[PDB]
């Protein structure tokens, strides 16, 4: 692993889809602005991915702080594509407005330490990365429990009244 | 690599879809049989899968030779169940009568010497093993060009013909 | 780092204070609950220290659900007395319902991986250990951020409902 | 091994019988055209050699398509032109269209992964090389089963192909 | 350790107190007066302070043979900055003159060969440093047995003598 | 090499023509006789098989004086086969007395250090090994040059005699 | 060095000159007592032994509090014993009642960590030892500064106050 | 070994007897000519030295082809000049018209592969090394048989025959 | 290891010594130009009469008429040298001597020389002559209770000095 | 590398030996109950007369009235030393002799007592007197162009047999 707090966050770039196309995605993309990078278990399982859904829902909220947002799998960019154009009510995702980059050779999962060598994918692992690219936090999550939307704003948001105001 | 001719084809094990459910799966399941074991490049990409659906629609000929055919790629056993059940004209599977194993920690691909480690899936690598586990045939492929059904029913012939009559 | 989310959580034993006195406290202590076990940059700091208060303020909501909270710095367990000993309003802790754990070696702080080498004391580290002993949960922030007793309460009772229910939802 | 598909097949020189004389050969005196290179066991064996007859018997089939092809074994280049100047009727090779490579000193053998150190020979080893020099396919047999000339040729037309059209269908 | 008798006092420098404020204080920074510089294990104990508050009281006795006092612990300088703003009374040191020098990442007792690595604090260590950064003296006090002011003047004004006079006794 | 005088001569195994037939041939059968074993380049080469004859015709010779010959090149049996099948009008060997050992793996050739990295076969290299597998006599002639049986019987000869009687003279 | 606080004195074993003759002593002939070891530089040099000597002369202010004191560098113990033979006002050492040891082979200087590598003898170190062999003090000089026996009494008092009472206030 | 078959063969130079002289001998000494470079045991012993006798006797089948013998043992040259100046019919060797080199070092012996570690001498060992200094053909013997000259001039004359036709038939 | 090799350069040393009542850096490259004897004894001020020592130093003359010089070496400091000097020799002492005493006081010198008794901490007796150009040409190496003879020693220079000249 | 210390057992030797003109196996040990002079030469056959020898040969009857013998060695063969033997003085030889000539062909005897040259293939001039226990108790290094002193050695001998007696 070598993600570690207070220094750049590890170089990433793949294959990811973005509004049903792909587009090659570097880290890098992100700086300037907050970046909340996670990472999910798999597509199409049999169960619902509401923390997706709910970040994609809740993307302007983000946004109107300078803060975006990415979700990884170990995943091909087809099967990102196909989960997206599967609908919600067949098991699918449906249209989402956050990147999904593929981890297909499993290497930014190793880089960032949540890659799960006797299964083959990630745990639930999420970063939080500033505008100058250093890693701010670290939330790593056993497989059966979630993310809070509004766990992750408060901490986005703090980091970036700290920035500014010290303390 | 640890695949060798002449040698008992490597172990593996892993989960796979067989008639629309997962099913375990290891390598020496097929003891007693001559195997077709074969890997593909990915799940719902925008190219048809020719080679599949040829195997699968003519897996009674392997049969009748008292041999299996299996599919590999590095895609989660949840990927392939969702391909199978993507219909043929949306850019799907469809229903096949062939287990798809998946190979999502990569092992199983390493230790064939298929797998594109910059790209994260495996080459077009076919691999015939008879009825003691032994390594007889491999054949890879770049990436472009497919398998032929009626070459891979030549080769389980002769080698099952020589197994009895030798030369 | 020995922390390993799905593996026991790294055995520790140390000195901490407990009701204003020094007590031996280790991690198999702990066995049969749920446990919330955090690190703390330092103690006597111009930073009101909000967030530890938080966690023993709120105590009642962890013991409710079969959890236990030990907070943990590099400093001594006298330095943690006398953080202790001093009252709220002259910016020290005040009486605290919590074991402050000290790591005054840095051992437990790098068994956990929360040990900063250039500055001698941890970052915010936190960490959800089942009643089994396994780690659930790690949590790690910079030092200018802290963490919510709202959240860590959310994360065990959601352990606590996967451990006997599984799945969240179809 | 160093034979890796997507890679430059490693060089290999040696000498070869080409129509009954001994020339150097190079694998980079294939450059701009596709190549068949194939290892077969053994000279003057009992058993018919039907399979190297096979190609260069239908040679033109391969030239048609801007493609040559090279046998080679472990044998010397005497032992070659010894099997080529045996007839047929015989169990000799007879008169032959494509060269014979002597991999003498098992150099060429080892490096293209087809070497069998206890037998001292190959097993049946093709290769198929674009008209870059690059390693398109592998096609590997334990020593009871020869190659087809018709799979190579689909195989050989199949990449000049997608060399120029690219993707199968949609 | 690296301290060694004739060669320089091994380099440190760190966050001291000094006249109740946080400074960054170098070894250095004493070139060209000799230096006492001397670790005691821990703030805010239940024994007594009587050492730190003798060399304190009586610190003008050094400045008068252009010699400076500095005291060390593995404590922060928050923690040595509370030690000094409590009353003696309540157990703390009150102000006092010398720094307080925190070695919160062991790396200066380390160096001094000071640390004990079970307990995460150092013994009571004692070092003369000369004007020109050679060290002179080391004193190694196991815990309970603290060092005596009298006998610290005795070394350091031995030392200014034989510096200028070489000679001892005939 | 493990080729040395005085010590057992390292052991060989493999498949050998002796009358027109395959059969697996050991060092060790030859036990209780003197062994001549020689190392020749290549089969079929378009320089005469002078001196391999010679030994074959004279093979009486030999077994009078106990001692039995064996041949040995890099070509496989079915080489070996092959050239004694053909006359020595055509460039063949013809029908012969001393078996033709293959060392197709290189590895006998290896352990009498006879054989030639940059060639792939072996220089001309003979030895001479007692009744009790101990070698005697080491002959390496560069390709060109062959061996004499004459001289051969003399050295046979010689070890049986100075075998039995030790002296050779006042 | 082989001497660490807190743990058993490194052991040592040699000739010693007691009372003008050799004897064989050993680290372990001082269990059940308290042991100022202490090493100073070389016999027979220009410059008064005279902490040598103070230490000697004030000796029962050691044994009344059951602790004793040996002195070694090294020299040989015949170089010992004609130091001693030699009287105090002619460059010698006179008579003295603590044994010298002789450390003839460097192995015990170097395993205290006072031998100087390149002048070939110790700097001035003192070890205090306590009853049960475990080393409680190490003081180290420079070769021009001395030691004084009023700070090592106060030292040696003190830990034995220490051993018994545990608690300075 | 360093000798091995087509390279050059080994440098060698040290003392050989030359003529009852002490001269210095080089392998390079040699170029332009073959030369016939052989190992024998040691002088002064029980048995006829016939095998060396043999070689000075047929010289001039030797240089009337362009090829010069040397021969070599491990003793001292001063040992070769007492067996040169000891006559054939008393142990000694009598006069003999090729140089005795001395290898006393071992090191010639070592480097063509002749030396015997438990005995301290060599092998009956002879090599063929030709004009440019190649090394064309070892001949190793076991202690109780020896050389002929007649097997030496018939492998001399072949490699010169095929150095200049190449081809047997 | 010893360092002394006979034809090679005899090694390098450098001390105090004691000479004619006073102390003096010596070296061994002092001596080039004049054969040097350099020996080695045991110890100062035992009860052993230091008979070879005084049979050297009375013999001085007959070394210097030959051009050679005579230096004594033991592990004592040069202040117990001084002192053993100064004592009377009725005393036990060496009593006024004309050969310079070196000091090995780090022992150095005695290792190099090959000299030095590792489980004593002092030398055996071991001697040297030493050419006027540096060269180790005689090494002798005694027992503890056997001495040296000044005859032998000086037999031992004449005759080297005498081959040096005439072979 | 040399094994021969003093005060400890001399290095073991074994070979042939010319005594009292034949060949017999000898070795260090035969010596034991008894002192031994052991000593090296350069060579057999060179042109310097045998000198010191011919003088311990001479003067034997001295040794063995105390109790000791003498056994001269060289890397010379055992046939060497039988024909330097066997050559009468005035010829260059050394004639009939009355010590044992040892033979040191493969230089392990010279090497174990750190005697042998090893650019010019001989030994230096070596002298060891070793107890009636098998110990080394002195040891006589000399530059080639000068001898031993029967002597010195006698001195030396009886020196160590008095000191073993009565210290």
């Amino acid at each position: 692993s070598k993600a570690k707090i207070s220094k750049p966050a590890p170089y990433w770039e793949g294959t990811a889809v973005i509004d049903g196309e792909f587009k090659e995605l570097k880290l890098t993309d992100y700086r300037g602005k907050y970046l909340v990078f996670f990472f999910y278990p798999l597509d199409f399982t049999f169960v619902c991915p509401t923390e997706i859904i709910a970040f994609g829902d809740r993307l302007e909220e983000f946004r109107s702080i300078n803060t975006e947002v990415v979700a990884c799998s170990v995943d091909s960019q087809f099967t990102h594509l196909a989960w997206i154009n599967t609908p919600r009510r067949q098991g699918g995702l449906g249209p989402i407005r956050i990147p999904l980059l593929s981890d297909l050779t499993h290497q930014i999962s190793k880089d960032y330490g949540v890659y799960l060598e006797d299964s083959g994918h990630t745990l639930r692992g999420l970063f939080i990365i500033d505008d100058k690219g250093i890693l701010r936090q670290i939330t790593l999550n056993d497989l059966p429990v979630g993310r809070s939307v509004d766990e992750t704003l408060r901490l986005v948001q703090a980091f970036q009244y700290t920035d500014k105001h010290g303390e």
